[PDB]
């Protein structure tokens, strides 16, 4: 019983502590190729990068480099695509994986300016008559719809390849109300975000890993993707209350560093779950 668990941690307040334990026991892999100096310019973090093993590659043979892991979770047989918030010059690369690992869905968990500064570059056309288009990676977006609501927005984009002419229909879910410290008051409306975005089909199997991102593409992205995948484990297994959290952590862990940044993010993850079970339960 998780929520057992989770009572006893905040009875002794000792959630910094185990965050710690965490942090010690999670994989270290090389990252050689997000290090090449080639790539400085890739990277928005100096200290967040793809390990080499998990990388997302791009399918050009000039630089295949962007700063994005895939994180495979084979008993829940769900994959996610975690990365930065694209910057300035990488927004076509962003796009281009994209397109080129077929993904039916984008999930961003912050706001382009956040504490007066920028988070992450403005990627996706603000306005239907007013397209993007980049030159780089031969790349059209245009905004379809729009549906803006209390906690979060969810946008239609098409995507074109110019090369080809061919087009896709990409959801952008955009959580909104993600506060600018700490974590949520409830779980409440990031769980329903998260199942706006099941509901749409983009977690499904049918179609590319989901790009889920925020800035560094790890500690809030940790949270969307640990909780997922928990509540699809419970939802598989016959003993819902076999699933482990921390377990399921580091097990993501291995395929991309720091995922779930902090013991307030980590208590979250918790309280996702925790609520998010006594729904999805039945
Ligand atoms: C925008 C906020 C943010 C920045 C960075 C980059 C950061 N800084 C630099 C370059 O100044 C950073 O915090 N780096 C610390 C190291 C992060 C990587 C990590 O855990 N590495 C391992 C080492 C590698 S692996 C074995 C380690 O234990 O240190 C990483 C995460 C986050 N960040 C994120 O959620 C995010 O964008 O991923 C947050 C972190 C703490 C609290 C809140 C948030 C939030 O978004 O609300």
């Amino acid at each position: 019983e998780m929520e057992k668990e989770f009572e006893q941690i905040d009875k002794s307040g000792s959630w910094a502590a185990i965050y710690q334990d965490i942090r010690h026991e999670a994989s270290d892999f090389p990252c050689r190729v997000a290090k090449l100096p080639k790539n400085k310019n890739r990277n928005r973090y100096r200290d967040v990068s793809p390990f080499d093993h998990s990388r997302i590659k791009l399918h050009q043979e000039d630089n295949d480099y962007i700063n994005a892991s895939l994180i495979k979770m084979e008993e829940a047989q769900r994959s996610y695509i975690l990365t930065q918030g694209p910057l300035p010059n990488t927004c076509g690369h962003f796009w281009e994986m994209v397109w080129e690992q077929k993904s039916r869905g984008v999930v961003m968990l912050n706001r382009v300016m956040e504490k007066g500064s920028l988070k992450c570059a403005q990627y996706w056309p603000q306005k239907e008559e007013k397209e993007m288009i980049f030159e780089d990676t031969n790349l059209k977006l245009t905004l379809i719809s729009e549906d803006i609501k209390s906690y979060y927005t969810v946008r239609q984009l098409e995507l074109e390849n110019l090369t080809t002419q061919e087009t896709r229909e990409i959801l952008h879910f955009h959580y909104t109300t993600w506060p600018d410290f700490g974590v949520p008051e409830s779980p409440a409306s990031f769980l329903n975000f998260l199942f706006k975005v099941r509901e749409s089909g983009s977690l499904s199997p049918e179609h590319g890993p989901v790009v889920v991102h925020c800035s560094a593409g790890i500690g809030r992205s940790g949270t969307f993707c640990l909780a997922d995948t928990c509540l699809l484990l419970m939802d598989k297994r016959k003993d819902p209350s076999s699933v482990d959290i921390k377990k399921v952590l580091l097990e993501m862990r291995k395929f991309r560093m720091g995922l779930i940044q902090t013991a307030d993010q980590l208590r979250f993850s918790y309280l996702a779950v925790i609520e998010g079970a006594k729904f999805i339960m039945g």
